């Protein structure tokens, strides 16, 4: 019966504040994280609510999709919501914004895999479940997507932006299946990758819930 979220970037600021709005409304969420559960976790929930898995790498992908649509049978094998927001950031020698001279091969290719390819490789994953509830899928896009900013490296900036298009190319190939898919660009930077967030969490969740049952295509910017 209960509806279902299945989150990555479950981060201080707007992970939290999203894991905290959707738990408060009587959702199950899940968490998808690199650490293993811990019983000092912030939410009360248990380990069947999350989801140990690497986002830069495929194989550890495709086995976390298989785990979540094991623990969906528990509910009609329906997903009301995915939410991409775990995004990285790398830092250059000393802590410095990494920019496009500077950038590596190995982080060109790791931040436009956890950034762009797992979201798409999740929501593709994760069809069927999303297809049977007529779920939808947020994708959290960046300022750093339009303009270039101070805290934010060259690979993040272009793989949201890359993130960007695919939330538009998603809700064209998802809609004639009855999936909704739309993103956000909080107007700050995530802190994450270092009241506002309050604000966005509230967002997601709208674009989760039956308000936004026919918006899709669209993104959200945050001012
Ligand atoms: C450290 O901390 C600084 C960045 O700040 P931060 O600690 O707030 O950032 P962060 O934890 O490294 O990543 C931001 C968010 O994205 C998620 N995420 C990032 N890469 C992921 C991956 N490969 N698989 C799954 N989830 C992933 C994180 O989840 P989890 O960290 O729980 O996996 C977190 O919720 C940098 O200096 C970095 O080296
Ligand atoms: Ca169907």
């Amino acid at each position: 019966e209960r509806k279902t979220l299945v989150l990555t970037g479950a981060s201080r600021g707007i992970g939290h504040a999203t894991v905290k709005r959707f738990s408060l409304a009587g959702w199950r969420v899940i968490t998808c994280s690199r650490q293993d559960f811990s019983e000092n976790c912030p939410w009360p929930a248990g380990p069947e609510d999350h989801i140990k898995v690497d986002l830069s790498d495929p194989e550890d992908i495709g086995k976390a999709i298989a785990e979540i649509r094991r623990r969906l049978e528990a509910n009609g094998s329906k997903l009301h919501a995915l939410v991409n927001n775990a995004g990285i950031s790398p830092k250059a020698e000393g802590g410095r914004r990494m920019n496009s001279i500077e950038t590596p091969m190995a982080v060109w290719r790791d931040v436009f895999q956890v950034n762009f390819m797992a979201p798409i490789m999740l929501a593709r994953g994760l069809f069927k479940e999303l297809e049977a509830a007529q779920g939808s899928v947020v994708n959290v896009t960046s300022i750093a997507g339009s303009r270039v900013h101070p805290f934010a490296g060259t690979a993040y900036a272009t793989s949201k932006a890359a993130l960007a298009a695919l939330t538009r190319e998603m809700a064209s190939d998802f809609g004639p299946y009855g999936i909704r898919v739309n993103a956000i660009a909080p107007g700050e930077i995530d802190t994450a990758i270092l009241g506002k967030t309050s604000e966005v969490a509230e967002t997601i969740y709208f674009l989760c819930t039956e308000t936004s049952s026919y918006v899709t295509g669209s993104e959200i910017h945050i001012n």
